This record gives structure tokens, sequence and C-alpha cells, in this order.
């Protein structure tokens, strides 16, 4: 079994001529030649079996990605693993090879307004499908948006995704949260568990702002600092928006702050298309109930060159968290059986 950059990458004999790409937490990504389809693919090695949390995210990702089928969501082409649970120590997920991701692209490339518009359209088109399945991605950010050489965009990494649960979204002030800090909606720090679709629209708004300037709009350095970056741009919430926050600790925190004025988007982004900034404002709205929804965003004048709801498909049907890692390995084994 051939090796890569230290350890075993046991994918053969269908996949050959491996090249290292990157790493994450418990596994590395390589590119490889698919000897059957005769194209290079991406292969991600996943070693999650010692931890409930890793098994949980792996199962979530596999289950969701196998059920979804959409041009703007990464597919699972194949899954390689041992024939028996006993022998299964790793799982390899084979996906389309994508040249880059939006994080890498934004580090070095200025985006034309035409690219920004196209990228945003594709993000929202994929998100419409995810939300139509009653799923929340919950970790949208540039590094989870893959791009190929012709700039087709695919959303990836569903390891933090959940089924939407708006009736149980409420929580207290300063409740711990897992998803990436800079893309967190203000309500996460105030009174929300991130169980409603508006959590993802906020993240997309952050991504749009970052495409406009190649810099994160709200780069907080720690949990509450994230909220002060948001408020430093949006300004103080209105009385109406405060009244929607019944939790007294969260409301009184906001009332304790000195008044802050809104920074006009066109001062922050003086070269941006005015229609893009109108949509940005609607995505980055403080009150999550007033925030634009995915289907409204697709219909926004900024996206008129691409909008076509008949070509923006939805899921054919909509889609726990306290299971021992043992049942989870069995579940991963079962979920991946179709590829044997
Ligand atoms: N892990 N790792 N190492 C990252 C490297 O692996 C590349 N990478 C991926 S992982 C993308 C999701 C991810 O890790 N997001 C970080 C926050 N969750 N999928 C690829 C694919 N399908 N084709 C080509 N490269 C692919 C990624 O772009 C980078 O180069």
């Amino acid at each position: 079994p051939e090796m890569v950059r230290g350890q075993v990458f046991d994918v053969g004999p269908r996949y050959t001529n491996l090249s290292y790409i990157g790493e994450g937490a418990y596994g590395m990504v390589c590119s490889a030649y698919d000897n059957l389809n005769k194209v290079r693919v991406a292969i991600k090695k996943i070693s999650p079996f010692e931890h409930q949390t890793y098994c949980q995210r792996t199962l979530r990702e596999i289950k969701i990605l196998l059920r979804f089928r959409h041009e703007n969501i990464i597919g699972i082409n194949d899954i390689i693993r041992a024939p028996t649970i006993e022998q299964m120590k790793d799982v390899y997920i084979v996906q389309d090879l994508m040249e880059t991701d939006l994080y890498k692209l934004l580090k070095t490339q200025h985006l034309s307004n035409d690219h920004i518009c196209y990228f945003l359209y594709q993000i929202l088109r994929g998100l419409k499908y995810i939300h139509s399945a009653n799923v929340l991605h919950r970790d949208l950010k540039p590094s989870n948006l893959l791009l190929n050489t012709t700039c087709d965009l695919k959303i990836c990494d569903f390891g933090l995704a959940r089924v939407a649960d708006p009736d149980h979204d409420h929580t207290g002030f300063l409740t711990e949260y897992v998803a990436t800090r800079w893309y967190r909606a203000p309500e996460i720090m105030l009174n929300s568990k991130g169980y409603t679709k508006s959590i993802d629209i906020w993240s997309v708004g952050c991504i749009l702002a970052e495409m406009l300037s190649n810099r994160p709009i709200f780069p907080g350095k720690h949990y509450l600092d994230q909220l002060n970056h948001i408020l430093g741009i949006l300004g103080s919430p209105s009385q109406e928006d405060l009244n929607c926050i019944i939790n007294l600790k969260a409301r009184n925190y906001l009332l304790s702050l000195p008044h802050k004025n809104k920074v006009p988007w066109n001062r922050l982004f003086p070269n941006a298309d005015s229609k893009a900034l109108d949509l940005l404002d609607k995505m980055l709205t403080f009150n999550p109930h007033k925030r634009i929804e995915v289907e409204q965003a697709l219909a926004h004048p900024y996206l008129e060159q691409y909008y076509d709801p008949s070509d923006e498909p939805i899921a054919e049907a909509p889609f726990l968290d306290d299971l021992p890692k043992e049942k989870l390995k069995e579940l991963i084994f079962e979920e991946t059986a179709r590829f044997q």
C-alpha cells in the first residue's frame, strides 16, 4: 500500500499517482489518478473512530452528501474502506478535484465584479437546495467553498450541519458555539443556538463583504469581540430590534454600550456595485427575523443576470448527537457499504 508524506494512503488499485494537497484535524487530502474514469480526483483520508465527536461529524457529512445531488454542492464519488468493521481504521472520501477554494483565491486574487456576482449566485443557488432540505450548513466560510479551473463553485464540509429547529433556537447570553468565529451571526452571542436558516445567510453576507475587499469584514479575536466588530459597523440596534431580545442579560449587555453609528457600506466598499451593497445590507441585517432569506436573495436585482428559479432546484424531500463512538463506527460502515 503506497504512502504519502509520512503515513499510509491506501486507496488502490483504482486510484494511483498520489500527490499531497493538505491536512485538517485527523486526516490528509491528496490528489490521485482515477484509473477507471481517467481523471485526477481529490481523496480525503478520515481517521475518526477513537472519538464520538469525530465520528459524529464524519457520519453527518457522509449522510448529507450522499443524499444531496446539486451542481453547487460537492458530491461523494466513491468511498474506500476495508471490507469489515474490524479492519476498518480509516475511510477515504473521493470527490471531484477542485483547483482551489475561495479562501486561497482571496489571499492573492482581486475579484472582478462579474466574478463576485457569479460566485455569490452559485453560493446562494447551492444554499437554496440545502435549506430546501431543511438543513443548515452552519459553517459557511471561504475555505468551505471549492472552485475548479472554470470557476464552478461547490459548497463543502457539512460536518457541523444540522436539521433546522427554529422552535428550539433560544438560549442564554454568551452560550458557547462551535462554528467559525468571523462568520457567526450576532444572535449566536446573544440568544441563539444557530438552529435557523438565517444563521447561514449571515455567513454568506460575510463572504460577500470579503469578496468585495479581500479582507474579513468582522475579524473578531475571541467570542465577545466578534460582537463588537459587528456592532462597530452596523451601529447600535434599534429599539425594535432590542425588543425582540427578551433575554435580559443579552438585552442589558447591548443597552450598556455607548451609541455607535452605522458605517455606510459605500464608505467601507467605495468600488463596490451599488446593487451588491444593497444585497449585502439585507444579508447583514442585525435582526434575524428581518434578514433576507435565500430565495429572496436569489431574486435580488444584483443577481438578475443569473436568476432563474426553474434552474435553481430544491431537494426532493427534507431531512442524533448522543451515541457512543461504537454505534457510530457501525453507522459509518453501513453508510459506506454502497461503494463496495
Ligand atoms: N483538509 N484539508 N486540507 C485543505 C486542503 O485540501 C483541499 N481540498 C479539500 S478540503 C476543503 C474543506 C476544508 O478542509 N475546509 C477547511 C475548514 N473546514 N477538498 C478538495 C477537493 N475536493 N479538491 C481539491 N482540494 C481539496 C483544500 O482546498 C486545501 O487545498
